[PDB]
């Protein structure tokens, strides 16, 4: 009669079955930094890792594993095969090819195709109705990948986009206005990258629309310059890379809320990229972001938002640049 | 008028001074660890963060606050210059030497001295009645130094001690069992590291004994080999480091249900290293884990915890490792 | 075209099927103190209230839907019909008669049978698998009850029991000591109320046995009178009663403590009311309290607590008492 | 030697002060939930209650504390002496008369007056750095009574004015949209009651205007007729109250999320009511809501929201009709 026999009566068996499922692939910096965040926000009762580098993967399970006593989240597992992932409702995607030195875009991209032709029908083989969250640059172009792939319909196949940026461009406009980021407002969309539009007309406190008190808002100019603040938030990544060698935190954070939205069905509005064709006068299959709403079922519905034919413009762009690049993959 | 001056009016300007601001020393994994899990439970109004690379603190000061939208923690600074922890509740120790090769436990001691001369003295100047934690390995002799150095009395100098051995223990005995860490009760004491004690006498769920329940508990004749577990305890930083080249998670959330305790006044039991001369016949300034009530003036008393002569010789022993080390320290 | 759909683009239909549905039945003081626990600790995606008083009723849904802007919990329903309760993943109980002047104690539980019929049948229609936790006084009564009519397994009908016992009985062993609750442990089984059992053995804090400290512990020689504890964790409802009119927070917490643990499938042991044939040898359908690993099938496991001669007697003694009870109930 | 003799090694104790400290003054269902809520947010390390009737304040208090293990707020007390009140952060007043049938404006505020003519020195001796949050009816007017008889700067002293209102906006705004309400944004501003003001032209979701989209939204001549979700805004609590016989759980959620915002400096943006000689032509002594940042010195800054002409006059009007009440008090 062993000890666990002696102390504890057993009357159940298992099922298998979990309900609030995550699963993170990748475990580098932004990998970790979304599972350590989805933790201690208690959006999962089991949580999987997988990654193809046995040792780092039994690593960071382990460490995570060590801090249960402080955690709400009672299964953690990881493994190279797949089938530890099974039945998850939310997939969350960090992995990717590093470009090299002297390689192109589009060779850095069907790296990446490669590694997703393996990765992403594992995911559905095992967690058919799941929501993948896509997370790994160039996000854009690596959603339309896994959309492909996967055979998901649009409204489960997301990717984080402009996300973080909206974050950041609302971090500083507190830092200038000297408000909390929760009451400012704004939104940054399309490409996440060089190519993204600040939205200004949107741009409020309290309702009250900054643009109508400053017309100049966002324009050359614009006395106070406030076009350096969306400069800020697309070279802010790079230059934290440059500091401190990778980015993490804010990205963590940035999925964990996105998360959040879709495990809870919230129904909360983020601006995350999804495929568009048909808006804005795209005509080709493609991912740009859009303020979307996100709960269960992943984006629902989305919000029309009214831009300038300038900024119309820009969508254009990033979408034929995107196309430019999505039409020499090869998937077979 | 400025966009600014046009929205908002402005009613008073008062010197702002943070209410619940606590500091971390050392931006390395663990330090960093720490900081994430002290902002994603709302420990704090004000995070400030110090250590000698520049660069590096300087990212991750922009990492974090990039993320201020998904958190309520208004305010985090960072600076090699130590104005910048002013008023401090708590300040929390992570940074520390790296030990070279061919190198004594003495001299990697003395090399922290150095150091902990230079931050010691900088911290108690800003913030003369925060509570110090020191996690820095190795710990227990480097909470003594930090509580000679800085002249504080011993309940303001707090050491993260067995903190996490006990956690990891508890983990591991929930494995076991099939019962969650928080239902599964077990007290790793002593030194952290090799010399820590399993108290096997006071192991238990729902307060029945599995001593008793199974008398050859820990003991070379046990055919479940539960000193097993606590070997698992003792090696888990370096199979972890192993596997992954460090360990950060399961430290950070260890270290921040510590600084709860304390931030919040809850007077909760903690094993953590504290200053024991009187009890188990011990009669130097020594440091060892014990469960401790800490509170908002750190610890406040502490629980005798009834040993046998066996685990009693091993603290004792230990003790006596530590002021061997201890007494040929130079300080002045 | 309307405003919404000028301004949202749907993507598709859906939803009505909630995945973490809690359903409260009885809007009293104790179950709107549950509901409002459960909200504020973010455990379901939808929570629905049932209770045959049609005003009183859609008044607290109102209530509760006007502060949704501070919760993460995006549909809340109620209704007099049990079709508002379908698919609850969890179903609470709080509804039940009181006492008249004059009545008999057996006439108050047949009443309280007869609400049950028809409040059970429509609960196990609508949400077939379900856990059900039984509230409603007398608690181990009402879950043998509820247990007979639903038809489900013993695994699946749960009573609140000497959960809250337990939990004043820390409280006050806490206050006493000089130590949060969460760090004093005692446990309280039994039939909760008069006869329940205070385990003094298992009574300790950071893992050392009070009764092995002081042996007289809880008996009559008792310098320190322990027992007087056990008398007012007892009588402590009552006294609440005389001041105030009622019970709510303390009782509400409890349940969300206990609801947090099914949602989340933590496996944490409490001590809650469940069916105990075969156990201190008792070999009637009777529900009394001992410590149960929660989690999301329910009651899975229990803990065989080592009781005295004269505990194991008081547990038959409320068995018999209970029984002579529940064999008088008419269920046609 | 006891128990504790022998569990327990003791130290040198060193003063204990409490550094986040709240109390709610007020037991009734409104003054509960505030509290329940406030502990359910681990705002506080300690929470005091006050009021004049001991049996109800001390049971109440004890249930709280029945709770203990479940929370992470280490000290409840309570007590009909405000010493039990010493060193707050944030003082929450919920207590005041019920207007008697018959009884004019002017002499229900009169009654409140005599009740803050205590409550209020009493609450300022023994924390005099609070800040002050008002909750009770009428509130506006209130706060210009606790206000004055404080001697607390304008900043220190906060009337929980439209907050709830504008919370109940965005739900009802959500319920039509399919969108949280953490996503729907718009204001309701002025004087808590009939004479609110919601302002249109600020509603939007993601940055896009639902005036622009819409352009006679909250006019008479409007087809989804979004008056009515004002209409409803204006009659939640009064609906609430026949359904139920009083209103609680919105309300202490709403005082919870200006506590957080207090307690935490976070300076975010919350409709309050606020002292503003000054703006909109309003040249008295007057609290309306307006959008205030809110951080650990109380409401430091505030918006100016542009009104319509209408809107302004709405203001000017509630202005009017507050000090007209305001200038025949004797205090």
């Amino acid at each position: 009669a062993t000890l666990k026999d002696q102390l504890i009566y057993n009357l159940l068996k298992e099922e298998q079955t979990p309900q609030n499922k995550i699963t993170v692939v990748g475990v580098g910096a932004v990998g970790m930094a979304c599972a350590i965040s989805i933790l201690m926000k208690d959006l999962a009762d089991e949580l999987a890792l997988v990654d193809v580098i046995e040792d780092k993967l039994k690593g960071e399970m382990m460490d995570l594993q060590h801090g249960s006593l402080f955690l709400r989240t009672p299964k953690i597992v990881s493994g190279k095969d797949y089938n530890v992932t099974a039945n998850s409702k939310l997939v969350i995607i960090t992995a990717g090819a590093r470009q090299q030195e002297g390689e192109s875009r589009l060779n850095l991209v069907q790296r990446n195709v490669n590694i997703f032709k393996f990765i992403i029908p594992n995911v559905v083989k095992y967690s058919p109705n799941c929501k993948l969250l896509i997370v790994s640059n160039p996000v854009d172009i690596l959603t339309y990948v896994a959309w492909k792939i996967s055979g998901f319909p649009k409204n489960r196949v997301i990717g984080s986009g402009c996300n973080l940026d909206s974050a950041r461009f609302r971090y500083l406009m507190g830092e200038r206005l000297g408000v909390h980021p929760l009451s400012c407002h704004g939104w940054v969309l399309g490409e996440h990258g060089d190519s993204s539009v600040p939205v200004w007309s949107g741009m409020n406190v309290a309702g009250v629309s900054l643009k109508t008190l400053h017309p100049d808002l966002g324009t050359d100019k614009d006395k106070e310059q406030w076009k350096e603040v969306h400069k800020q938030v697309v070279e802010s990544a790079y230059e934290v890379i440059k500091l401190k060698g990778y980015t993490s935190w804010a990205i963590g954070l940035s999925v964990a809320d996105l998360a959040e939205s879709i495990m809870k069905n919230l129904r909360r509005v983020h601006p995350v990229s999804t495929m568009i064709k048909g808006l804005y006068g795209i005509k080709d299959d493609v991912f740009l972001s859009v303020p979307c709403i996100l709960g269960q079922n992943g984006i629902s519905d989305l919000v029309k938002v009214t831009l300038t034919s300038e900024e119309e413009a820009r969508l254009k762009k990033s979408a034929d640049t995107l196309w430019g690049i999505q039409k020499e993959l090869q998937f077979h």
